[PDB]
């Protein structure tokens, strides 16, 4: 697994409150995170099924 | 009244400039408060009919 497949990390999770929406009583608030991943030569390792 | 009705009061009336939906043309506010009441003893008053 460490040539088999990927893990790319840009940025880790954020929370804030949603100015806008806020009607003085539905406080909204939102999050978010951004991230990835893909495969190597996807021939270093099998499955194993029946 | 002063013990056959009760008037319960909660927040005094408040006001807030409404963000979001408010603009550089525009402003939106809004304003609200919390109140209620009930009968105490009401075989203390009587009424009154014709």
């Amino acid at each position: 697994w460490k040539t088999a497949f990927y893990a790319v990390e840009k940025r880790p999770m954020f929370f804030e409150q949603y100015e806008g929406g806020s009607s003085a009583w539905c406080v909204k608030y939102q999050f978010g995170a951004e991230d990835g991943g893909f495969v190597g030569c996807c021939e270093h390792g099998r499955i194993l099924q029946i």
